[PDB]
């Protein structure tokens, strides 16, 4: 792993046969277009690979799959977030033992605390964890963030590398950066993808971007553009990155608009399976046939 | 199996010598005090006995310990909520095969959009499932109840047998009541102690108390006093169940001091361990003093 | 002024002609219907009433009108509550200048982040209130309820005389009663009717019913019998009062179907307009008459 | 009046002497160092101005006294929400008998169950209204914000020129912007000052930033350098407004922290009364102290 992480680093869905059945020859189309692609590193079992709503089984497939199929070519991060901590210290051990090269750990939904509650669970887990990690800030879930001191705080162990974010919130975002301005070899990760070019323009190290599992190229382009400054560039490729925001992921009468929008593309691209996980459901034909108009649509 | 089942329902707290290792001898000494206490049914792996936040391992040890403990002298019923279908239903399939009489499941978190949805999950999930079921509406993380019309829907499935609410929104309970009203089979529980007794009185068939871990003859008293419209007996032992809500669930400063004050409560009272997994801290002195304490006013 | 105040209050609907006019006439008839129906005491400027939709003007019209016909005969509570402490002020000694027996007051949502402020704002209001206080627990917005400590400690206050809970939570109300039983002047009142019989039969005071004005009668007998613990009675009126709230307060698919419900079945009573204050408004006929129909089948 | 509204339009606080007295003579100084500070409108009764909390005279006086006291030197905002329609239509009259320019609206918290009925109160309101109306979404009531087709929708009618985002969230803002990049007319402002330099150098129009009530050309030459893309200008304000966000707005022990310590700094300036209504109450002598502190820290 290069430090600071940096660049595109896509979570990847999880593609599946069945509720419990891993889709192995997609998960190895899928790396292969993304390595292809120029991305940066793999990042699995992220709320974009319905980490949540699989068997502990099927995930321990994916990490496996996942290490052996990369090969070594590019680091794999492996987000090792669960309701129950020994599950996730497990999860870890596993990425060790088949040569991930980092965790990703948000607290578990039901873990509303304050701060000092946080900054105690890290502490004791970090000792447990055969990899570095990146926190993980998922706000709906806990409702309490990661305050921008706790980050510091937790930041000081050599063992914690990173953090990416996944509040849409760039004021809270901005607050954190500040906080870590003199450690810049910490790395500062966006994941929604709208917001990727204006806070890598403002010095974020790189996005865990969805919209890159389908068009790798795309989100690099944008990136480099973003980091080199170069506003024409990314002025016309935001607009993209905005057109597939609006057009992708809206599908959706049913909840988990996103997901399903993105994997009926990657299906509808050749990639991979597009069957979802229960309790939910991929996309019958109507909305299906919206996602391969919008596609067209994007050219 | 009584039909409906009615009286004190006590979730379990699951006992726990370390993060992954049950108190098994606690367990039984748990057990057998609630039995000896009157109770009706044991539920186990509800949200007191931190279901969510233990590994597969050790939810399945709860389940068969329990179980074995129980030796069919009360109806087991199973809590196999779970972020993963396939491990909710593994969870049922080893509850059967070790005698448990029911299962109680919420749809997960993340989940349900609106109501269609919610009857769609328990139509795909009540096939693949051995026992009968309790449906669990627990709000907080999902906003989106169990409206009264999804649940008269969902309960004409034979296979469903009642319905436990933890929302403290009683003006929900009594819609729910009313449209199940003749149903007087379906099975009406309350999970919050400090409403169980104005619920029964109302026709509620009984409360799936977490305070009947320390006191069950309490909950039992409380409960059959209600039954009865003993309203003098109501009032006495009403105010006895405030009180330890007051005492014993709010020393953490956190949402979770009910389950650290429960369990360390039922440390001092000689029953099991006091020991709650990971995240969660665990109480300090100062917090422990304070739960001492609130017990020795009630005569420890 | 009865010490604790008991029984039956409603929250008077505001009745309206246009979004600023008052129905005078229908305010008359609903406090004659209400007074005649043995209801203990009227409560204006609820959530029932639309306050914080109405001007200022029409807030003040509606308690210059109720005190006027009230004459006396039964105890007026004013609700102050409004983002401005000066403009709440303004209320209360309006209500005074009037006769008014009491105001009730919630926090402003912006307000409360923790228990000592909500004591703080308690402590600096108190002393320019001319009239007794009922603390009240803001429905929907705040994120910070008033603990049962706080309002044990409020209630250290002369002033304060009461409580009334619009959430439906009745652990948190249970919490509260056992806090404040040791205070028997203090009264502790339940909005939500679908509970009322059930908080009363535990100890509670009273009930802040909307439904009683359309039927008060209904809800002072259940409000008797749960008092008194007739339990016959209490299951035959509890599931009149259920039938009302599933199928008079259900009929809107666009927010606020319980007011639009209640002010729609008030009209087809013959007791007063129906009119909504903007921006909601009241049902069209599709709507209306399937209030027409529930009203019925009472 | 300039058509699109851009740069820099300070919410202004209300300068009080004491809970329901307007401090006219502080109002005066802020207007005259605003405006020689570059700034390009005056917003009042915001948030910032504590709208809410005053009195219905309060409010009226500080847009008679602001009207006049600009002499049309500046195009006047005028924030008239209100949970009274009449209410507020009341105040957008007062606004334009007085020489305001615009109105600035968002719907009644309680109000807004789905996005059909927004689009009906605006439809309602609008031939209400003498005055021009930007439409804003706000910050932490509602529970439902403007979803983008229903701001192309209400941004059809003529009366309607503008939107102003307080929610922090920029991948809702950038959802709003592409829903609006056929119509550059129409003007996109972001409220928070933490985030206004990023915005602004994807295409918002403007920042309705409070910090410029203490620091106009500081907030002026940000929004410029973002403008221009002036990069390295850029990296170097944005992080003396990080500085200010980190130290002026956190003093509280309190989520009105932000209002008392920028009237706390106003009044250390010279510039206006530190005066904060009731229920609130200004910073003391110990949390002064650490105000002014901080203000000689950024200089
Ligand atoms: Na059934």
């Amino acid at each position: 792993m290069n430090i600071p992480l940096s660049g595109i680093i896509p979570p990847l869905v999880t593609p599946l046969l069945d509720d419990d059945v891993l889709d192995v020859e997609g998960l190895q189309r899928l790396i292969e277009h993304l390595i292809a692609g120029g991305v940066h590193a793999l990042f699995v079992l992220g709320t974009t690979g319905e980490s949540q709503s699989l068997s502990y089984k099927l995930r321990m497939e994916m990490i496996k799959n996942t290490c052996r199929i990369a090969k070594g070519r590019l680091p794999v991060l492996v987000c090792i977030s669960d309701t129950s901590i020994v599950e996730s210290v497990n999860l870890a051990c596993l990425a060790a033992d088949h040569g991930a090269d980092a965790v990703v750990s948000a607290p578990p939904y039901y873990f509303a605390t304050g701060q000092p509650e946080l900054i105690e669970f890290y502490e004791h887990l970090l000792p447990q964890l055969p990899l570095p990690l990146f926190l993980y800030n998922m706000p709906t879930h806990t409702k309490v963030n990661f305050a921008p001191a706790t980050i510091q705080r937790i930041a000081e162990n050599p063992g914690v590398i990173g953090f990416k974010d996944s509040s849409a919130n760039t004021v809270y975002f901005q607050s954190v950066m500040y906080a870590m301005k003199d450690n810049p070899d910490f790395s500062m990760l966006v994941g929604p993808e709208e917001i990727m070019a204006e806070s890598v323009l403002l010095g974020a190290h790189g996005g865990v971007n969805g919209g890159a599992n389908m068009f790798p190229e795309l989100y690099v382009s944008l990136y480099n553009a973003a980091k080199n400054a170069d506003m024409e560039e990314v002025r016309r490729l935001q607009e993209k990155v905005m057109q597939i925001s609006a057009t992708i992921y809206t599908v959706g009468q049913h909840g988990s608009s996103y997901l399903k929008g993105l994997k009926c593309a990657l299906s509808l691209l050749g990639i991979c399976s597009d069957y979802v996980a229960a309790p939910f459901h991929k996309f019958e034909q109507r909305e299906r046939g919206k996602i391969w108009k919008a596609l067209q649509n994007l050219g």
